[PDB]
């Protein structure tokens, strides 16, 4: 079980200005840390905002946590359920910002409520230093759905600020699941919502990234084949071709137009990862996995997930038979016969 850990600075706060903070389970025997970013949609005005509180309150305040949480998928300490890092230091953090991860703005007469979220990672890291963290070879920066996104927002501001700090010899990485992507045409008749939220939240974007879109434009870097390409920490990205909320947001819920929409979506999807040297990405219809009990189970060209980022690991020591770059070439969903049931 991982135990919570209120923040120590409490001006570092949840959307309704509670304390946030991190579960962490320590492992002595290991220079391994693995910083997990739970996702879960986002809010973008008063009026949604408010309804997100009334119906998804732990995703906005810390007043009804639980004192543990148990660690599962890459989380787990057993090495039958997490071939690939059971013996680390694991850390989940809470998502309580609604921001995607990128929020730096406080709570104020004029801010019904405060959107931290980028500040939020950086203080858990600075928090970590004493507990350990000071000692690591490896900060991996995980994240499922939009924490996901979160984790291409951050890595970089990560490493910069170890840098900072005095620890250049800590190697940060991002693990970034389900939040690579597109700004498609809908099926049935979006940019609009993202574009509103990084104003109400005061949303900041990587450097480059925000120095090639430029003022007014930085929506673009929500979108992982647009941010990406301006990162310098190596970034695994796992990504179903098929992926749900895509779908959902898509307007997708099978005749001639609808066949071949789901098929060129997949194909876009391959087309974006093709440069990508480190990725997983199974022709599969679903919705996050690195957190799941099962997620040793799925398999692309027959090397499963933890393998991949075993493998990635060693390449950052091509390797026969430890491949890193693994993206399915059949065109509909469930043509792997590994996806999950
Ligand atoms: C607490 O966090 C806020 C916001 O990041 C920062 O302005 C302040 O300096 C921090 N306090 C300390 C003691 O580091
Ligand atoms: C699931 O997350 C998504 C998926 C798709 C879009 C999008 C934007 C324009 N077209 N489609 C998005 O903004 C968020």
């Amino acid at each position: 079980d991982l135990r919570l850990h209120l923040l120590l600075n409490t001006s570092v706060t949840c959307n309704d200005g509670s304390p946030a903070g991190y579960y962490l389970k320590e492992s002595r025997g290991s220079r391994r840390w693995l910083l997990f970013l739970e996702g879960g949609w986002y809010c973008f005005n008063r009026e949604n905002c408010d309804s997100r509180y009334d119906t998804m309150r732990r995703l906005m305040s810390s007043r009804d946590w639980p004192r543990t949480r148990t660690g599962t998928g890459i989380l787990s300490s057993q090495p039958e359920e997490n071939p690939y890092w059971w013996n680390a230091n694991m850390v989940f953090i809470p998502y309580c910002s609604s921001d995607v991860w990128s929020g730096a703005s406080s709570k104020s007469e004029k801010n019904e409520y405060a959107f931290m979220g980028a500040l939020i990672i950086q203080e858990v890291v600075r928090e970590l230093l004493g507990r350990g963290l000071s000692g690591a070879k490896v900060l991996l920066l995980a994240g499922s759905s939009a924490g996901g996104t979160g984790v291409l927002l951050n890595v970089d501001r990560v490493a910069e600020q170890l840098e900072k700090l005095g620890y250049p010899a800590i190697q940060v990485r991002g693990l970034a699941d389900s939040g690579w992507f597109l700004d498609n045409k809908q099926y049935r008749h979006p940019t609009e919502a993202i574009r509103r939220g990084i104003r109400y939240w005061n949303g900041v974007v990587p450097e480059r990234c925000r120095r090639q879109f430029q003022e007014g434009e930085e929506w673009n870097c929500f979108f992982g084949y647009k941010v990406y390409p301006t990162l310098r920490s190596p970034v695994f990205v796992v990504q179903w071709l098929f992926d749900e909320a895509q779908l959902t947001v898509d307007n997708v819920h099978v005749q001639e137009g609808l066949r071949l929409y789901i098929q060129n979506l997949g194909r876009e999807l391959r087309h974006t990862l093709k440069d990508v040297p480190a990725s997983f990405a199974p022709a599969c219809l679903s919705h996050e996995i690195i957190i799941r009990s099962h997620w040793t189970d799925v398999q692309v060209k027959g090397t499963s997930l933890p393998r991949a980022l075993h493998c990635w690991d060693r390449s950052l020591h091509p390797l026969k038979g430890c491949p890193v770059h693994l993206v399915d070439s059949c065109p509909w969903p469930h043509c792997n016969p590994s996806c999950p049931t």
